[PDB]
């Protein structure tokens, strides 16, 4: 039984794309409308940041130590690779979404039984082949806005 | 039986070169008047990117998170390296493409079943030497254009 | 028995966070109104370091060696990996810490018996999924200020 | 028997460096006039590139991907590591043509049966010493203007 | 018995801190006021250097090699790192000398019989916590002046 | 039997310092007035290099190729590991040499029965201190001038 | 919550024009009436000044130091730029107010919570074309009589 | 699909020059009799501007700040930069123009879908010629009279 | 402890206007009656100065050097940025000073323990506008008269 | 082969000064009695330019817009660099040009295939003397009359 | 040992200021009755100048080139710029000798073993403000009449 | 071997000022009674120029095309930095020489084997100072009459 207040090894996570009209802030738990990239081997999510941003005048009494302030955050890019299967209605979904310069969302779905969405657009569209392993797609997608973290819900 | 839903190993891939008068992307199934090259023995394909746009104003509301859109794509560097066989008409080919500045067409071919055609010039031809192996030809093509990705046609 | 003067391993180390309102520096030892960040994975405290400032003149007698003087202090960055449990109370913290741009005071609570105090704000929030093994989340928060070393207090 | 055609490995490569007056590119295939380097331990032949040129313009009906064509080529450098024997007449002349800049045309005589001809001039002249290891001479020699690649000859 | 002459293995060396009125570099084989730093487990003493300082004229008659001469010497940054013992004397002296920008004067003493005394001030203190290794805190001295080097002595 | 010509393994070599007055180009081979340093670890000679010049106008008639010429030569850095022995009258002559900025010749004498002499200034005096192996002294010494390389003599 | 007392970043600024018949100087804190300038870039408001007036006579004692006294004050020029979007009816009504010379008040409405009006007639109209950027037109407007700044409300 | 309302890029941007007899300012849409200039590199369109006009008498009751009034309005330069191509028609037609001094109207057409109309004469006529770079033909343009901005129309 | 002999950094300084009625010069180091201005980010005190009289004759003997004596002497602008707080008291008086034409006196007190006063009019009032940086005023201030330099009570 | 139509790349570009007696716009493809200078380094040709003459009179109905025609042409001067051979031929017939002050036709060919004459006198003539440089020899020349551009002649 | 014919580097020049009555030209090098300005951070010497006087009749044949003759000479201005220390007895002279305008002679001591006299008069005083650099006290000094230049003295 | 036909690169160029009575003309190759300057370290040579004489009348057909002759040509400023050795004959030359406005003449001899002499009076005699620099004594000659250029010979 999944539990959020226990850890969780990850195998068993899977990566969706959302296709249709809505919010999809609204309701990330329900599948409907939610297209499904498959096979996917590698998956680093992004990496939330911020800025430090200087805070210091001459009259302060003290300049011994320094003194800033958070700045503009920032969500970093996604990246994954996943098999490449060109027939698969998922991986012509990917390459619209490149040509068609867009912004779509995207869900992570961990065992634990949480759900995390990010929008974004797609930075990178790659490829590597070798003689004794299975064609991979490596794709890299860029944030924008803000993301809704899976522990926002509760 | 070639399957593009099903993953593939990489091994069988073939590379062409492009000769004659027409469109290359009319038809790139057809075999007839495409070069080859022979004994390839790596091949990393290009990789599609693109460059963020800022797309921020002074009146906007909220300006905590970042906010960015797609910018110009473009395809990158294909390299390959091929056994050094200077009395094939491949390679001799390569340096007459070399030495006259000029863009053409190549061709990769999958197990798959697909095909993948991309347009551009030749950046670097070199070579290494070792007493215990095969002498080598290093290839690297940069390419211009809107690349014709596999997955188009379908 | 715990021994300041005598070295001591470091498995034991516990993180904590303030929350409520007070003074901080005033008596880290007590435990009240501190929550805690639980199952912490690795842990490298911050870096306190200074810039060195030029103090030279065309006047001085001497200058075939250089002379330098210290110029302004300032703490690191403190970086800790934690198991990715987000239905507990300390990681929800973390994001509201994250998400609303502040400084509050965590603190280290080593082995040795001894207590070190910092001030700061969150940099980085980043997570690492792999097959087979427990997914975790990774937090760097950049100091402000001055630290309240271990070393003060005798 | 040699054969271009086939691949062949690198075992049996030999370098020369031309003395006298004549035409280098006429007849490379004939020894006399042409000194030579004995013992080799490594060579790596040069690199030929070119560098892009940017083909944008305004007007252009659309600037989604990027355009770019063949700027001005130049052959790289060409690096040899040879045992160090310093009462030979080949290295005494490697040194004459260090200490006097000076532009000169060497040649790479494969096993494959063919000849490669660079013009340059000398960058690096270095040495190793170790307890256990032969004395070696390491030269870097960099090129200009067009090399007469072997691949031309046919 | 020591003996400066011949060669000596590293195991044995202390590390001291000056504390008192006085000269340091007066009588540095003396041991008296002169507070001492235990347990270091690694020690990288600065290292001396100099910038060179251009000498050239267009009027001289030879140019094609370069000529320079010797220019602003100047120590570097000694760095050891010490197991973490905030009860001792010697610890708490450093974070005062931390804390209160100041230049002393610390000694090294070899088991060859000699000792090396400079003058600095501290950089860097950071620290290292692992679950089976005793807690270590990293120090860096970054000098100031002229080294008093043990070879003057003799 | 030494014999230049054929090639020789690196053992055996010394490292020699110039004591008095007189050309130090004149007779290398002569021993007097040389100092030694003795029981050197590692030695890398100087490495002679050259800087490119620009050799190109806007009448050429093709600039599809560069075209360079050989510019502003320099010999390199050299620099050597030897044992700590403060009461040698090599290493004290190597920090007189230090704290009084000069150029010196010193002398590399190979086991082929060559000689090669520089002239220059020494850079950096360092020093390795490690619980189970020697004290050894680092020296690197930047060079000026025309070196009198081995293969000039013959 | 916006508070005049603290320190504010700049973003969230408005631009504002008015049109209708009444006093600007009245009521700046609401908006009826007041048409909007949307999407702008960039923003430096007017800078208001002083010419010095000579106060000295013949009779005065003393000479040595000069004496001068406010005159003439005049507010300056306050320019913007902003994205080119001919259709809105914000940029008709810029262009139907630099045709028709005509002196109209607009506001500037901060972040703080305050509000700042000017009185003045359009100087410049400009326009930027770039290949990969927005359409941007620049705007400089010059003031006439009294400005309302924004602390004469409290 | 073009759209004022919504902001555009620059790219796609073309400039065109009227031959033939009628009203420029009639129907700028239609493309018929209007030449075309090929190639541009860079467009700087003209900047509309107006000078102040002195507005004070001595009466007035109120004279610490400054009252002034719009003047005479006067549109600016337009300065693009072209390749240099002789033979074609909309190149010598310039030199016509500028030879022969006269004033045309010349139209700027954005990808926006709306039109921009000028009249005006030449001004200055250059070149820039580099080894590595295309020719250039650089021209001024100086208008007169009332320019028609394409927000008129709508 | 502050130091008249000894330099001082820059950090500590304040900034002060005179309110009430008295005599500013007879006693500064008192901060009765003086209204602050918080929050200086940048400062730069006037340059005093002096303007040259010729003072030369037909009659003098020699005129091949030129001979001036000292002119009339005159305080500079002072010149200060503070960050943007309309509700506090400083600024509103700064705008009261400003609207009505009027002299007072400022004072600057350093860390080093002096003072130093002088007597101006306010010349320039200006904003600066930023999407990430906070919005500060920039004033500058005219002096008259003699200024008391701190270097004349001691 | 070349095209006046497409655009052409800058290397190529010779200069030549015309010596003898004749019409030098009559036939100036042909290259007898035409002296050339070699080894040219840059070249800026003359900038072809007006200026206004203002057409106003009180009369006219409307005076808010400006209203100017073309005034007097005139080419302007055309500089270029090149290396100092006072030996060659073309150098001494440069210096013989500037000390008789006379006016002359020089001429431009660029790799396009087409021509460009001038008349003009020299006005200015440099040097530039460097270490490591080549010495070069400065020259400008002002135009008189009418150029003859490339584009008349078709 | 200082020596006047070989170059000297800068660092150790000294400032000095006369004070008492006699000959300053007299006896330079003697120190007795001579103020010093302690810690200068940076010093550029007044340069000496002429202008031009037109030597042109209508009479002279040649009239082709022109012919001038040199005018009125004057020393320039001396710029330096030291340490704020108002409590010392330099600076405190400094100001002294700006309020009551009254030419003295300063003396500039080089490390070469010259001496350099000027006499003039001080025309700036300026300071700089700095959150993390020592307060500076920035003065300029204006020449009159004759400089005793270090070379005439030998 | 010199050359005058080929280009030859700076570094070897020499300065020298003439003393004695004669022609300095006549035999500019001979090298006696030519005092000589050493250690120069920058050098830009005069620039000779000329005045445009406006040549036009109303009687002319035409004036749509500026025409001009060339007016009076005059040699510039003639400037050099030289190191400072106030103890060498050469510059104490160089002060007498500025002290009494004379006309002397000074020779510039380049690597090429050629002789450039011109005649002139000096104008300014500079000094700058650096803590880390060698003093350079800067000079400015201004020329008059005729320079004998070094092409006049041949």
């Amino acid at each position: 039984v999944p539990n959020p207040t226990m850890p969780v090894k990850g195998a068993g996570t899977t990566l969706w794309v959302y296709k249709g009209s809505g919010d999809p802030y609204a309701n990330p738990l329900s599948d409907v409308d939610w297209s499904r990239l498959a096979k996917v081997k590698d998956l680093t999510p992004g990496e939330l940041t911020a800025e430090s941003y200087d805070d210091s005048y001459l009259d302060d009494e003290d300049a011994d130590w320094t003194a800033t302030g958070q700045g503009q955050k920032s969500a970093g890019d996604t990246s994954f690779t996943l098999a490449w299967m060109p027939g698969e209605q998922g991986q012509q979904a990917l390459l619209a979404w490149f040509n068609e310069g867009d912004t779509r969302a995207y869900k992570i779905r961990f065992p634990n039984g949480t759900v995390d969405v990010f929008r974004g657009w797609v930075s990178s569209i790659g490829k590597a082949v070798t003689a004794k392993e299975v064609i991979t797609r490596t794709v890299k997608v860029t944030n924008v806005g803000r993301p809704s973290m899976a522990e926002d819900r509760s």
